[PDB]
């Protein structure tokens, strides 16, 4: 068995089986950085760090010799530990299409949101600048009034086009503020509508980030690293519950300053 | 080209062979780390850090989410540069066989030097922790008459003995202590020899170390870790000297910490 | 599964591996009794007694009724529990190689040194007369002096040839008597060397027994019969800890009372 000791786990194929389609698809729902950025895949679990390729001054360990230590950025592993009733994994196996998978989504929607506010909004104690402090574009107020939003997405696109950077820009909505832009209409059309006729690429629904985010899908700009993907492990279990987590081991790395632009709530 | 930028020296092919034979002649006779140590070869020059395999402790994300930090040694870049004479190189194609690389090989014994002084002395700035501080057997004092020496070397073999490592012993000498025990004569035959009739491995000439270390080469204790092995690089130059470097990216890992003893000078 | 439960421990296959990998080095290290004496193999779980070939007097069921029960010396099963960490478990898979397996090593020689103990020293509740009190032979007493300890050994050689056993003569050195003729020389040599001088067979460190043996390896002599050889099984684990335990199943039987020495501290 493997650090995810599923095998000791009271848990059936199917209601294992259940549990994964529950987890797979409320992270897919909820993240909105894998869309954008480029993702390195499934290095392995023996990945710790990803090469910067930059060398740190220290200091040397003896006479006429030159020291330098390379530069890495660690991986952080994040885990989300979730309780799953055992009446509802020995439901599955009895056929049944309602068991509470509930707390399978509140911990999916919860790494989904730890990643994307790293990816974003920054994780400082795992030394992930995150891409609104990596952003060399001066940060736009987005308004409070949803009519005047447009107008503020066309100048986050004129700071793009400013910085030379081309590709197809996509906007990430906060889920405040892609709330804002749907349930207000102009000309028979809600207000999203009217930022897709702005850019070419993709209007990203991104619960977790503050704000909004006009960005380059160009590639090679945003580098998503991960060392191992989303999976769920077995932590223990009493008669009523078994204890599982949600895993997950990555860092973020943003190369080009210029290729986004961030906005303010 | 690469980051050595050997095209851009004037040395010809034939000074070019001349001056790696001196490098590694002279790295090969002052280097001991590597007659004893395992050595996991050189990665490539996208190795920033070897992976401990361990989890540090950060302060989380968010609420409900547990974050672990990957451990990682990052690898040090150790540069010993050196000028050579340029009459010396011209010399090379016109037959020379004296052309003058003492400064290779001083250069060259620096890097060994620098090398098994963090193995064995360890070096904090890059955070190598050396045999001597890993090592949990406790230190011996080398006596002063080299007579009284085999006794302690004896001393040092039952620790290891007492720590339950088998595997060849083998035993690294300073060079001011492997002079003391070659000059001075027991029996017809020189210190030196005592000690090779106390242990089934080798008696090493370590010149950089203080002291002296007997360990256990059964494999598995003790880690070079390179990222780029020694390579010569260029500088600069003028219209009397070029300006080369001898470089080495490592990092040195002890996991056994019983399978060593330290000798203080 | 069998009556190992290690299915049921949390305990990957690579950390597995490493685990049997320290108890199997640790335990033939610490081990001497099976490098002399003949090893019946491991008959399996359904042994539980050796037939001595004897009969013993009972009482009569009935008249003109004549009753011998059969002799048999039975199986001990020795087990030596453990406790590992879950997090040197689990940093296997991350790669480290400096997981802690001291008490896997402390459990290995704890068991090296109960089984080697039983076969010179003796276990007098699983009704197991060691060598020593099985020997015929006079018992020699061991000098204080390592200069002496030679001529004491010669004095147990003579003693197996007053016996008329003939065979590789093997000698069982105590740890604090191994330490004392290795630390201490005589002409270039250490005194460990001058017992090599005695006998054709091997000097064997034997860290587990009292004094010193010199015994006879022609076999037919002494018997270690395994029932089940070293095994490590699950007991159980919280969340730090899995529990864990060496087993032997054995017992030993010496045939030969003349075929050894054995010698006091």
């Amino acid at each position: 068995m493997n650090n995810l000791y599923r095998d000791l786990a009271p848990i059936t194929e199917s209601a294992w089986a259940e549990i994964e389609l529950e987890a797979t698809r409320t992270f897919k729902r909820h993240i909105a950085g894998r869309r954008v950025v480029d993702v390195s895949g499934p290095n392995g679990p023996t990945t710790a760090s990803v090469s910067t390729g930059h060398l740190l001054d220290v200091s040397p360990p003896g006479d006429g010799v030159i020291a330098h230590l390379r530069d890495a950025k660690p991986l952080v592993r994040l885990r989300v530990p979730f309780t799953v009733a055992r009446r509802d994994i020995d439901d599955v196996e009895r056929g049944s299409q309602d068991s509470d998978w509930d707390p399978v989504k509140d911990a999916a929607k919860k790494l989904a949101f730890v990643e994307d506010r790293a990816i974003f909004e920054g994780y400082a104690a795992a030394s992930i600048e995150g891409i609104r402090s990596s952003s060399s574009n001066p940060a736009l107020a987005l308004p409070d009034d949803a009519r005047e939003i447009p107008d503020v997405i066309a100048q986050a696109l004129s700071e793009l086009r400013l910085a030379g950077v081309d590709g197809p820009y996509s906007v990430l909505l906060s889920a405040e503020t892609y709330t804002k832009v749907s349930e207000t209409t102009a000309h028979g059309y809600p207000i999203r509508e009217h930022i897709n006729r702005l850019v070419d690429g993709e209007i990203i629904w991104a619960p977790a980030i503050d704000g909004a985010f006009v960005l380059s899908t160009r590639g090679g700009d945003f580098d998503l690293q991960l060392g191992t993907d989303v999976s769920i492990g077995y932590l223990s279990h009493d008669a009523e519950v078994v204890h599982l987590y949600m895993e997950e081991t990555m860092t973020f790395l943003c190369y080009t300053a210029e290729a986004s632009v961030a906005l303010t709530p």
